[PDB]
């Protein structure tokens, strides 16, 4: 059993976790990630599915022995995905999308759930209000939030910009960046954006950071801690999925981004061992994901009212 | 000497490409690429610039010699990219990422160039009318544009399949696909889209769609072509970088895409040559750009009005 708090709407659920049918996934959760905080995300396709980031890389590569179509879930299902997501099924979905359940809100809750789904949905469709979450194992009180920090590392340049990386992380974790405030109000020293506007920009700023993190970035940690391709062949493929999408959305205002993307790619070739490339890549890609849930939170979605089915 | 000339609006302007820069660019451009027609975009970020997509996989990873800052280059200048791109500055632009000059078109086109430039904005601004343009070596007049289809695979099915998706690519070349019209519509069969509108649909079919073209597939293609990467291990990382974004974007409407990259996972541990996973990520590759061309036509980009600076 798990306590899902939204703070800013003022409410918590119980969950029933289960070994059954995702052990693993279950065991990663109530050993390796509780407790923990998150921005609590409301999706923009899929439908009343509420999801938030988990600042861990073993999400990334845990597979699920059981998915079922998430649509055919019931209310309060309880998922993990590779995506580095907690996600909770409220009301109906479109996406078919396979997920893996690792639990359910207790039949008690799903009124409260269902209510905290709409205030988290207003939160991204109208008020802005970022909506910070609080999971964690059910009467177990947390007076302290921090982002995981990977093992030190035998590498003083290596370790120094992983922990500046991760700091920063954490800094902005449930505090908006302001990088991605600005750009959302147009204050942007490059002017990017064809003709005076900057509405594509942002279209492109929502667009390319996603993937960077959640398919290039999450994509070489996969590769790097569930093959065996050489230390050697890791670095050598990581600027081409990652060097150019940085670098554009560090012209339309992700200075920190396209900053810290640098470092990284300058320290890269030095690196000596798999644990020192993998601890690198995973403060970048947690910082990019990062972004991600603040671009999710801030984008106007408004516009849809102009495109009602 | 070549010419650009761009239908819709009866303009032809003349360019002289410079083998003192890039010699292997100009090369290809002049001996390889010519001629071809592609569709006409126009720059939604970087300013007055004029782009369209050249169907040969060697942009991808051929190499510049020398590249600037493209906010410098004089208005006229031709540049080729490892996006797959010929672009031509026809005003101020504010993206300073460098690019790689090739040429200019001559000083007494310049007008008919900034007219092209305008007419190409006003098509992807408020028009959505599809602008062909085609380009020539100066002299010799071009009649069948066909695509470039890559050498036969000494493997049936690889060879089947790599046949099927190039035709499909070329099909709907300049001519726009169903499956994009259909989504700007809000014809989605999956009525995908949270709380009943569909812009946000259009937003992530915009972002997912462009990164898994130019960043997963072309960056498989690069490594393919510029490193001595195993086979083996060609194979291994593939499925990572392209499976979810695929999948994902098949939901929201993108059958075809989704069926293309289904049918080439299955192949793809089957394949026996380097030469074979070439052409089969390839025809895949270009597939996706070309997607990225009618998002980034059909896209509403008009709610900039209300993003001026
Ligand atoms: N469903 C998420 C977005 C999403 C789900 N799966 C994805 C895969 C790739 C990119 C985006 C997604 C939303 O609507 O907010
Ligand atoms: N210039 C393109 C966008 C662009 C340029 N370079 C990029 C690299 C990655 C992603 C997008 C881009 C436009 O504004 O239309």
């Amino acid at each position: 059993q798990i306590e899902i708090e939204w703070v800013q709407p003022g409410i918590t659920v119980t969950a029933d976790l289960s070994w059954e049918r995702n052990p693993e996934l279950a065991e990663l959760l109530w050993t390796g990630l509780l407790p923990y905080n998150s921005l609590q995300n409301h999706a923009l396709v899929s439908g009343n599915h509420l999801y938030h980031l988990i600042a861990d890389p073993r999400l990334v590569y845990t597979e699920a022995r059981y998915k079922e179509d998430r649509t055919k879930s019931p209310d309060g299902t309880v998922f993990l995905s590779q995506l580095q997501h907690l996600a909770v099924k409220y009301g109906p979905l479109t996406e078919y999308l396979p997920a893996a359940p690792v639990g359910s809100v207790v039949p008690e809750d799903i009124d409260a759930l269902r209510e905290a789904g709409r205030a988290c949905w207003k939160a991204a469709w109208e008020t802005k209000q970022p909506i910070e979450v609080r999971v964690r194992r059910k009467g177990e009180a947390v007076t302290d939030f921090a982002l995981p920090r990977t093992p030190p590392v035998d590498h003083p340049g290596v370790q120094k910009l992983v922990e500046e990386i991760q700091d920063e992380t954490e800094r902005v974790w449930i505090t908006p960046p302001a990088e991605i405030v600005d750009m959302h109000q147009g204050r942007i020293a490059s002017r990017a954006g064809s003709y005076d506007q900057y509405f594509s920009t942002l279209v492109f700023l929502n667009g390319e950071v996603r993937p960077l993190g959640y398919c290039a970035l999450n994509g070489l940690l996969k590769i790097c801690r569930t093959t065996d391709l050489t230390l050697n062949d890791l670095k050598r493929i990581t600027p081409t999925f990652i060097k150019t999408p940085a670098e554009f959305l560090g012209y339309t205002g992700l200075d920190t981004l396209w900053r810290f993307t640098q470092q990284v790619l300058t320290l890269l070739p030095d690196v000596e061992t798999r644990e020192q490339y993998f601890a690198l890549v995973n403060a970048l890609a947690l910082y990019a994901n990062m972004l991600n849930t603040w671009n999710l939170h801030f984008f106007p979605w408004q516009h849809g009212t102009d495109y009602r089915y």
